[PDB]
């Protein structure tokens, strides 16, 4: 069996995507994730003029291989662009692999242990009240789990937002205060600190939301500094959950080890596909830590399809974040994957279940969009 | 689909085996090896009074779920006969799972990462000139590794040997200055302590060994207290391995994570089959640790079949130990794999390419055969 | 003095028993619990078909070198199913000891520590106000202490029960805040999380518990990673007990050494015996760690006898769990231990003072029963 | 002050570099080296599709506002991709601001250090002999320190090497002793382990060059795990370098605060330019690490200006690496910096002191040429 030809599809139905098509001699095809939201002609760069190149002609059965080949032979290793790079071809290989099989993926990884896949949405709003509401109408649409954010009162190109630790540390926990005493104890509520907090805030604030028993506080500090969650940990018991940034089990490795997080939210898209996500999911099982892959809509169909296969099959699952694309991006990528009342399942097509529409990609030109940056009211550039 | 049958086959074509062959309601079987030497009849009953009576009905393909089911199930968990009963599942379970693929295992587990796998065999003598002609052998065999073992002068049930340690250490080293003198520099040289030191003689030891650049000393002292390592570690450089003995991640997961060894010798048919070996193999490959899996004959050609189609594959692969198999044992389970001037290939042939002939299985009814103990010269009850 | 012959007898008076017997030469016999709860009969084959071959013929008052001849001659060491079979033989042989001795077995390891050895019983209901008339009923039998345990609202072959953590978490602090009020501050309670609970997760219910003063909280996580109870023990001054499922030493040496749990519960019957269980409770002892023996019906009243002489010698005693045989039981194990108003003593006879009525334990054939498994809410399997 | 426009320009004058211009409102201008070897086109999207639109305008003497925005505004952290775009920008703004204070570079860092910088060239030879010579040849250039590698006996896409460990490390030590025996022991000798061994290799590999006191061993083994070099660290004192293939402060904070390596090798062009470089070599001083800059060809001269002035002032500088570009390379880059008998001086010129010539750069346009990747002799993907 050889690769005959690979193709990188760039498209923006509402955002952009980008997606790897492998093509072997027996007419089976592969296809992978591999949008970098806010840096995405990179990794088309990095697979059109380095990668792709030198898949033609290889057997594509060997994934392994190919997998080492990219990680070890770009010599510089890691990093967001090469290895989203490296994740569309892993994917799109496995994608290969459980065709070849004739099974759904998740049979290859060793089948499916569990009946559904929980997920959450997202409840934001520009003030309690908004906020309230939003948390109603997510628990309308069947959501079990469901992650609060919340204005908070005195706060092309990147825009610009403006921060104040201070005022957010205030008043957050009273937003979940009223939402537990307008929602109860049994839905399960998450929130996202986005990197804004030094370790002894996160410990403040994790104490502050212990009462209304949060499934997650995810990303409280920047953990390029892994051992920045030893003192979160040490002061609160509210769970932690970090890692959508992560490209790597380096980014994670010492997090994890020493039990100073609950969830690891690292992607397939972003950190080099199921090979290596296997790797990190069954490394974290050994330290009771359950995956949480990030979830938001600039992780395409593709990504989505390949992350609930391996949902349904990995034993220390935890849950699926699910921020809904619209009706025009599902339309690109026909999938398997369907929801029901809170829940996923993966679909019984053999593969990921996802496929590209070329045709109707190509309707939807590439239009940039970066994410923004955030500064503290001094002017400090900050985390955003 | 369905599991419709189950069987445990005891055979002794020269010494004991024990498999199990699970059939499914197409037709498809698969066989796993269960053998613990001379505790084989424990793990027959395991299976058949336990086991074997939950998997009938269960859909094989979920290989990750009934992998769980029976290591937490059985409550008491972890173990010696437990955990080779669950290899010989899970691995019977890989076995159709490739056959339904139509796929030689190593292609399940992510395709080929090499063109050939090194194996080591034996140079046994009672004196030093008959190990330097058994060394002669297994070149002329085409061997590019071997283990070397060598009599210490003035050194149905179980056999009582009687073992000085002083001695020992006193006169191995020299053996090695003999090989090395007579072969040369290139050839791969290995020795198993077999238990029987404390941490500062094998430190002594592997200082003693370090001129003749051995590929690993093995199992140098009883590995319960997995910090005995340590001390080790912190004495030579000569590369150590350990673990044929092991059933669990939790039997080795210090002495990897520390860096205190360099193979893990576990095996698939005694630590829960190839599911939990690749978590191993996985774990390992984070801390530099390369597979040396244990390969005496005790450990069925069902074993060795998957041992192969997993060393074909595994990333972090170090060599596989091959004591051959009589005629007689290898007519019983006719299977793919093949030897080459020192190296094997797994086969092509669907699933782990092993099979048992039921017919000729049944000529040889098991006969009991028990390891040795060892005594101290005073009589202490020491470690075989 | 010689060893004559060794037999397994299998009972199933209600449930299933396994008892080894020893007989010598001077016609003194000794037995011993060989009872694994759902795994049963591959204890008996681990004897019938490779120890008691061994021991016929052996010096019965050689206890420690047929210890260590088993522990390490097994080669695998270590299990569930050869530590209960060589539990079973130590047993048999310090019965066998203490008669020779003619001495209860307690004097001979020391002599008795105290006049009385305090137990606990259980308190089950559906709902919590079943559960406070268990608690009546077992206060009303004599208990000082008392194990509690509700249902939680919204919760031949293994039976699948269904598990939510969030809702036991919210619900089971109230539980004991109406106990405590309904009771007062006197009576002794324990609560078994059973294992079902991540270190975060048992961190926020020891704090939870706090006001309670628990005697303790029983295995909160599954502890094969010993460092698990690293973090609750950071967090909650609620006492920790673990260790009814553990098999020796090495499976709660650093639990121990490191001060992270109050209370061993690891028994004679599936740890190696007394001479094991003697090396346990020392270790311990060290640490301010108390025994807490398991003492749920699967073990035996031969068991039950052994571990009441243990336990009216040890010095670090903390408590004996007693859920009570029934009649039938009873009856097949005549026994010199006798309860009175919520506390035993072992009895004055020579040796563990149980004996085994064969005629009476032939009429009850052995009929198969295995424990439960556990699933979450999506089906994955969990911990039991 | 604004930044009104900025370019890439990418020309292969005998290898592809790549370089950023920006130029300012008052005419003024920088420059900065973006080359990626073996990636090249990725980091010129990285900069042309989303880092140059956003420096339009903004403030150019604002060098730390700038890189914050850029490190921590691609949300997406650290990489060899977004590093080097990064490392372009903070070069060229320090020239920028170097012109506009009238001053060479290193006087804005704090001034010169030292009279001369130390530099070494290779000395390469597929045998001993030539081996001898090229150390000779190097010699005669008026180097003070020479990188040593040896060809081992029986040893536009990548080229695929070939490697055996087990020779390296047998013959690697008699290449140092024939050196030391020919040239003497006042010449600094250097050598490149190119990241093939595992830790244990390397201990003994450093042991075994320790009676030959080399300046380093370098990149002994790959550095993800940074705990892999405690180990090697334990067991000699030849001095360790690594860090060539590095991007950020946390690829290293670990090996240089625990003292476990002597040389930090990562460049200004890989690792975020000036400003982080600053950072990584004042935290080094800190714990007696000095800065042994990577030089091979494929860093621009002007990466190599910027190096030199650096070096020229940092207190902690151990030595520069210096592959000479060739007559070609440096016509297209006007420089200041200069050679006399091994060492270097940056120039007097403001700024970095180095140019590109556009219209020579024109005549060479980009030719794809990437790295090698190294199998192991059974064709396992290994370390390059
Ligand atoms: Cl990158
Ligand atoms: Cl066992
Ligand atoms: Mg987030
Ligand atoms: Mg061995
Ligand atoms: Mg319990
Ligand atoms: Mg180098």
């Amino acid at each position: 069996m050889k690769i005959v030809d690979a193709k990188v599809i760039v498209t923006c139905p509402g955002r952009n995507f980008v997606t790897l098509k492998i093509v072997t001699d027996q007419g089976i095809y592969g296809i992978g994730d591999a949008t970098l939201n806010g840096r995405e002609k990179s990794v088309v760069s990095y697979l059109e003029d380095y990668l792709i190149p030198v898949l033609i002609g290889r057997d594509p059965q060997q994934i392994e291989d190919i997998w080492q080949f990219f990680y070890r032979g770009a010599y510089w290793r890691r990093g967001p662009v090469g290895m989203t790079a490296l994740a569309a071809i892993d994917v799109a290989l496995w994608d290969i692999k459980a065709k070849l099989a004739n099974m759904p993926l998740y049979q290859l990884l060793g089948g499916k242990s569990r009946e559904r896949i929980l997920s959450y949405t997202h409840a934001n709003g520009k003030d309690l009240d908004s906020t309230l509401e939003a948390v109603r109408k997510a628990k309308d649409k069947g959501y079990k789990a469901i992650r609060v954010q919340c204005g908070i009162p005195g706060i092309d190109l990147p825009s610009v937002e403006v921060w104040s630790t201070e005022k957010y540390l205030n008043y957050i926990p009273d937003v979940f205060a009223a939402v537990r005493k307008e929602f109860g104890p049994d839905i399960h509520l998450l929130h996202d600190v986005h990197h804004r907090l030094t370790p002894i805030e996160a410990a403040r604030l994790g104490k502050a939301l212990e009462p209304y028993h949060l499934f997650w506080m995810e990303d409280a500090v920047p953990a390029e500094n892994q051992e920045s969650f030893k003192l979160i940990r040490q002061h609160t018991t509210t769970p932690l959950a970090v890692g959508e940034v992560f490209n790597s089990i380096h980014d994670c490795r010492e997090l994890i080890q020493n039990q100073w997080i609950d969830y690891i939210r690292t992607t397939i898209v972003h950190a080099g596909g199921i090979s290596q996500m296997r790797r990190i999911a069954d490394f974290a099982s050994l330290f009771h830590v359950r995956t949480g892959f990030h979830g938001a809509t600039d992780l395409s169909p593709v990504c989505m399809g390949a992350a609930l296969h391996f949902d349904y099959w990995v034993p220390n699952f935890g849950i699926q974040e699910h921020m809904a694309h619209s009706e025009q991006m599902n339309a690109v990528f026909p999938h398997a994957y369907t929801f029901n009342d809170g829940y996923f399942t993966p679909g019984e097509k053999p593969g990921h279940g996802v496929d590209i529409d070329e045709k109707l990609a190509a309707q939807y030109p590439y239009k940039r969009a970066c994410l923004p940056v955030n500064r503290l009211e001094d002017g400090t550039l900050w985390h955003w």
